[PDB]
């Protein structure tokens, strides 16, 4: 599990309201969050599927 998969989700300072996905390692699940459209961190994906493939590979 890459270390970045343990980051809390990071909205950033942007004013957009974009639906993105992060890997919630405690929950064992990819979950939606609101991304502001700028200053993304790595635990930020287009889909649940993308998040799982990077962070819950098995």
């Amino acid at each position: 599990r890459p270390a970045f998969c343990l980051e809390p989700p990071y909205a950033g300072p942007g004013a957009a309201a974009i639906i993105r996905y992060f890997y919630n390692a405690a929950a064992g699940a990819a979950q939606a969050f609101v991304y502001g459209g700028v200053r993304a961190k790595r635990n930020n994906f287009a889909s649940a599927a993308d998040a799982l493939a990077a962070c819950a590979a098995a």
